[PDB]
DNA sequence: TTTTTTTTTTTTGAGCGACTGCACTACAACGTTGTAGTGCAGTCGCTCTTTTTTTTGCTGGTGGTTTT
């Protein structure tokens, strides 16, 4: 799309390959059935009963 | 294009350095012999650490899992 005329090495398409098979997202998927075990970003505001927070130490969060 | 069998493990330390025994000549004590010093070879102890250091995009943005 760039019009690219130059030569492409093998190691660029691979590196971009490599990067594009490892881009999977973190799943935001809510269940209304089982307990929800979910990361913080996905529900921030909702007003739940019981609340659990995980993996509160020094260096990983934030 | 088809198809057969099968239950037995092995090996691995070597260089450095000392202990001890026998041979071998030099030299002084009593021509010959006993004591001392060294060379070479078989046998044997011993001994060979300690450790840790990281960036990676939570959903960076037309994005988003699942039913007929």
């Amino acid at each position: 799309g760039a019009q690219y005329g130059d030569a492409v090495p093998l190691s660029l398409l691979r590196d971009e390959l490599a990067q594009r098979l490892d881009q999977e997202r973190i799943s935001q998927r809510f269940l209304a059935g089982p307990v929800n075990i979910c990361t913080l970003m996905p529900m921030r505001s909702i007003p739940f009963k019981v609340v659990c927070l995980l993996g509160m130490n020094d260096g990983v969060y934030p």
